[PDB]
């Protein structure tokens, strides 16, 4: 399927040979999708528009940690590991992006998920799984124990690197972005910090804007676009007719406070395609170094050491972090198809005819 | 049973009537605590050592939320809710405070609860639940999942006013302080600003701190009291080989930048006692105020209002603070009794005849 | 002359009556504007292009405190008064905005001008003013003593309300804004919330971007504009043919506690990023927000007149669209009220160009 | 004269060479006090009781920068550089501690100091100078420009290894700590992480708490000291028979630690500071700064981290971390005790803490 770049939307900069948060070496992505019933709502009984993501920094099989730092645009909403972040500058374990109603259940398979994989020896440093959200209330039965345990494994275990699935996938699933329909995006961008080309990737669970806001390319283009409102029993739910999770990784050999840098950078790009952050709008970014490990109860590792002054390569990997996340956003809204979920609630994915021909008239 | 002041223990201040954090009227506090087995540890299978403690800001009925600001010594733990409690000043539903193995368990069975308790449309607000761990890895089976959904509701429901069980109780039941037992304590602070008086509450799960940097009251008691090392064959001492969560109540009107302030008193009654926050201690403070309260979707309710710069007003407050964690601490440590656990570990409670004997003694 | 909207540049949202800061009623801005010499520089010596701003939240003669609230988007810069700020959530006096050699002199300069004018019982409560910076080492000598105390109490006394001065005055004077001329922009929403309409004003100091990032109303304009790079001796400095950090103020009158006005400062990000800039490593790039509803009086009761609950959307996402859309605006501004100056070393920097903007806006916006 | 231990108060752990923070090998200190006038204020002619102090990271001639990270205890006062150091983790230049009401003389100052010593090419970096004040308004004339430049080029070009005075000089001079005389105060201590030795050095100016709740030794000694309250227009101004006739915690260590990590290292100042019994006032701005002598970023250049520490090693991190509570909780005391008694502006009078009943009250409570 086409993304964001083959319907005609340009962007800045250039991207890694995937576009995708797995441009990162290491870095292994994995999804379990739920998708069951129709009709009404009964709490415990579906419909289910849900799942899970999983992010792998050194892949599957590492029990050692990475450097990390984070941001916050508005923090209402869970995003566990984080306090463990602040405090010592690296997280252990896998990344859970996940529905809200999900967090708990997330949280103890994973450490399920350890026991019998990690030395006894080694199983106390499991014990702060980093496992986030976003609300699919509109689409999925929140509270109704649609995830299991073996949904989670199945993630965990088949993570893998290569091409990024997009769209109404594991977290993103039942989500909803700028009143079209939401899930997960991803990009990246190759950065030129003088004789050295670092790799910052973006992965994105959005479920957040409002359609009158949204620019894309900077086409404030709500109002181009014709019907595709969202609906209830065929009735339109919004319109003149009637959360935010963001993880960035990167080769460069950052140290903690350097990748809080790097996350409070998403904003900007955020920025950049209108969204104005709702009360209850629950933003975050994440922002980790493949390169920069730490063996656990060991000596850290980091290969080479960057000044924050040094403009040149700061600067080239800052700009990197805004390009990635602004095109992981688009992305995201091209991959997403039409969905009807729990009390047939319908939320169109942005049409791609539409978008074609905007992009092609604005951008010759 | 005895608490530390009757056994000779002076502190400074007015404790309050129950002298805990009951005190503040409307809180209440439930614990249910799992003890079962014994000799050798399998996984999935104990010894259990190990449970879960309410506590209800407004009551079990309450829907509507407590302003609140937090505080970080040391962040290498795990405590939901609060990059809610960060951005916008209030969180709903109850705290848990647990053991590490337990906090998804308890974060979905906080959600559970509310099904057919909450009204449908209020359900969002009760999908960040505040859970809070310290890790009982040395008397409990940390990953065998002992603790059970029905365990978390019985403490939701059972949580009531009036006196607070202290020691090994609730989520502190296999806990370790000053390689003492370690466990809940608890103390009150009322205050006094002008006319005004304030009652400052605080309740303490224990896991933290070294015998040798142990004050009470000043004195430096580690090498005063004689044996009750822990067995493990003693396991430290001189003849070795033969966290801490704090939630500060208040029924004084502040604000959430205030109760930011009033959680970072915290650390000076901590640093009273001795402590020098471990690498991986992860210890934390949470306030809140029981005056200033937001209905659910409604006008919040300040009564009062408080200047930061009003000195009398402020500092009385802030010492309630400091004196009552202080004694919180203190009170933990006598509440708590010698207990064996898995793989037939064993931690004493410090001697009361040896502590008393030293208070005699230090203040005649 | 003309501002952004003069130009055939679109915008959204309502602005208030002036589109300006002191849209927000009692709100009072000056500015002292230091311009002398040409030619090479000689450090003491100038040439000179600088100055400071001064924003009085409650007017000059107010001796209380308003409710406030920071956030940081790159913090390699300098603004006083921003832990006091963080702890008890209100400032006293002035806020001052200025090149970064003259942070201490001003910072100096508004205690000097307490003495006097504040009850002696009260002065304690002036000694911690808040002073706020970019650097103009392009075009001003910065470490040349070119800034006077006279200069910092003329624009203390002579502020004012009513229509704010844009472009290259007080501290925007030597300042440069995505490699065009930077200083002073301005503007202002009245948002709906609910039955209550507010008023969110936005002032900023720009000397922070890229003409390669730069969007105006999501247009990529670098490559757009024909010349205007920058100069040296007649020498392209700049651009493709080459040899030929920011402060933002908020102030609102809607009655929101210290934490909430945080929320407003941390959205000001998201109007950066609306026109393009990725702030640099060593951009120190700042907002700050205050209540002009809820005041402090010295020693006394705050004053709360309403209450607003965080969780509601309508008057919260109502005022967060006003900051975004208001520095937006004020970002514009900025740039086209800011003049072609030739200053240190005879290095000039274009005003970005009024004639090619306006062709473009209209072949983008008919 | 005699410091705290030399009074008999014990202290946990090992002391430097010095007990001092230049036991950090690099590090200078020096003091400008002014001490003039007597008599009734006036604004603007003294009398002054006021001062700066100067603590060179690596020295008077660096121009490069170390990895630092801060604290806050209570956030009431002023700290500048402190945005830079949150942000990139490092500072260039001196730190200043000075009172309240010569912050932007200082801030200045240090920009001048540079012009003519840096080559121009690298003054911009000498334009976010870090100055931090506590308010001494009991005992001088804080508007009244008491302060000049000259004082200030000479704590910079004064500034030196080796002993560091102590008490009522340079910012500490006119300062007020538990209701007895306040000022500077310095410690260190020789930590072990296994065959690894690193020091801890730190330095307080004390301007902090009430008599009522100071402990030392753990001994809460208020009440047990007889008379020594302070005294204003002639008559008692506190303590039972009255009416009769903020804290800046600077912390250097050798060890090669990361921004984040000495982030972790200021904020044990707080538990060290609580040993001692204050509670951090509504209007006490206590903060604290460390800073690696051993983690230094060239201007322009690559930084040097001669080794590397995991946050998550116990026996390393925790060294440092008691070495960090001790030697605040040691300096706390060493300011008290060199801090003699001082009549300032309008006569106020504030008394040092009387040597001999601290120690007939030591000899007591540790025989
Ligand atoms: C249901 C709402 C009121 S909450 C908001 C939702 N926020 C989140 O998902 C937060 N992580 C969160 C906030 C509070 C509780 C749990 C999660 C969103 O992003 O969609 N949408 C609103 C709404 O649709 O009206
Ligand atoms: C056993 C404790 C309760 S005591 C404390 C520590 N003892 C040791 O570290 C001993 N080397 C040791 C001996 C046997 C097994 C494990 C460690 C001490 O000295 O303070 N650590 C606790 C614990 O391990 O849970
Ligand atoms: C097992 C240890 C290495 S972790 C530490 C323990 N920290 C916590 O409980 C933290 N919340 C936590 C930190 C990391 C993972 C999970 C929980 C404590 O306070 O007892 N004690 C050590 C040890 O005994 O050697
Ligand atoms: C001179 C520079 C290296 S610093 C940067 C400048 N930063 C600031 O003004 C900061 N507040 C600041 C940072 C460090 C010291 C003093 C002020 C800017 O925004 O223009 N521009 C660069 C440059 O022109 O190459
Ligand atoms: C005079 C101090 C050093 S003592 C301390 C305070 N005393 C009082 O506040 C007296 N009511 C007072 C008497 C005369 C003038 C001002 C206050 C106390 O009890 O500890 N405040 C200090 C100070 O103000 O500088
Ligand atoms: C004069 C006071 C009201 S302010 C306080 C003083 N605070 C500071 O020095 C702060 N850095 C500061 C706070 C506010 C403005 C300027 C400095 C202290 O530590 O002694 N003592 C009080 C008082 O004596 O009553």
């Amino acid at each position: 399927g086409p993304r964001a770049r083959d319907l005609g939307v340009p962007f800045e900069g250039t991207p890694g040979a995937l576009n995708a948060i797995t441009d990162v070496a290491g870095v292994e992505v994995g999804h379990t999708t739920v998708i069951s019933g129709d009709g009404a709502m009964v709490i415990g009984k579906g419909p289910y528009r849900t799942g899970v993501t999983i992010i792998h920094p050194l892949g599957k099989t590492s029990l050692d940690g990475v450097a990390a730092g984070r941001a916050v645009i508005n923090g209402t909403g869970e995003w566990t590991g984080m306090h463990l972040v602040d405090e010592v500058g690296q997280f252990l374990g896998p990344i859970a992006l996940t529905g809200t109603g999900n967090v708990g259940l997330v949280h103890q398979s994973m450490m399920d998920w350890s026991v019998g994989k990690v030395p006894e020896e080694a199983l106390f440093s499991r014990l702060l799984p980093v496992v986030a959200e976003t609300l699919d209330n509109r689409l999925n039965d929140v509270f109704g124990h649609g995830l299991t345990r073996d949904h989670v494994f199945a993630a965990l275990d088949g993570a893998k690197g290569g091409p990024v699935a997009e769209g109404n996938v594991g977290g993103g699933t039942g989500m909803i972005a700028y009143t079209f329909k939401g899930g997960i995006g991803t990009s990246s961008r190759v950065v030129s910090a003088g004789d050295t080309r670092y790799t910052v990737g973006v992965l994105v669970q959005a479920n957040h804007g409002d359609r009158n806001d949204l620019r894309i390319a900077g086409v404030q283009i709500g109002k181009e676009i014709k019907g595709a409102w969202p609906e209830v029993n065929g009735i339109v739910a919004a319109g003149p007719d009637a959360s935010l999770l963001i993880v960035i990784a990167t080769d460069a050999p950052l140290m903690p406070h350097q990748l809080e840098r790097m996350a409070r950078r998403a904003a900007l790009g955020v920025g950049r395609n209108g969204s104005t952050a709702g009360a209850l709008s629950g933003e975050f970014a994440l922002a980790f170094s493949t390169s920069h490990v730490i063996p656990l109860g060991g000596k850290p590792r980091l290969p080479a050491i960057i000044n924050d002054t040094d403009s040149e390569t700061m600067n080239a990997l800052f700009r990197g972090v805004v390009q990635a996340t602004e095109e992981a956003l688009v992305n995201q809204l091209v991959a997403s198809e039409t969905m009807t979920g729990a009390n047939n609630a319908k939320v169109y994915g942005i049409p791609h005819d539409q978008l074609a021909r905007i992009m092609k008239a604005r951008f010759p």
